[PDB]
């Protein structure tokens, strides 16, 4: 149960279902299909801070579990 936030239309997205072998990717497709997460114009927020490119590191690598989040920020106000 990982918890999106829309961190800029301010829904709050419901109990994802992590597995640590999913793929942080196949979280952030869902994160763009469903959030409407956009990486060209957001940020994402993990825990309390924006994820990186560098941040290739997996759910498992995050730290991502069953209390985890993401946030979408970025845009036009806000970045």
């Amino acid at each position: 149960d990982l918890t999106i936030s829309n961190e800029l239309t301010g829904e709050i997205y419901g109990p994802i279902e992590v597995s640590e072998d999913m793929a942080l990717t196949d979280l952030i497709a869902l994160l763009q299909a469903d959030c409407g997460f956009d990486k060209t114009k957001h940020d994402l927020y993990y825990n309390m801070d924006i994820l990186d490119s560098n941040r290739t590191q997996s759910l498992k690598e995050l730290g991502l579990k069953t209390d985890d989040l993401l946030l979408i920020r970025g845009k036009i106000s806000n970045s």
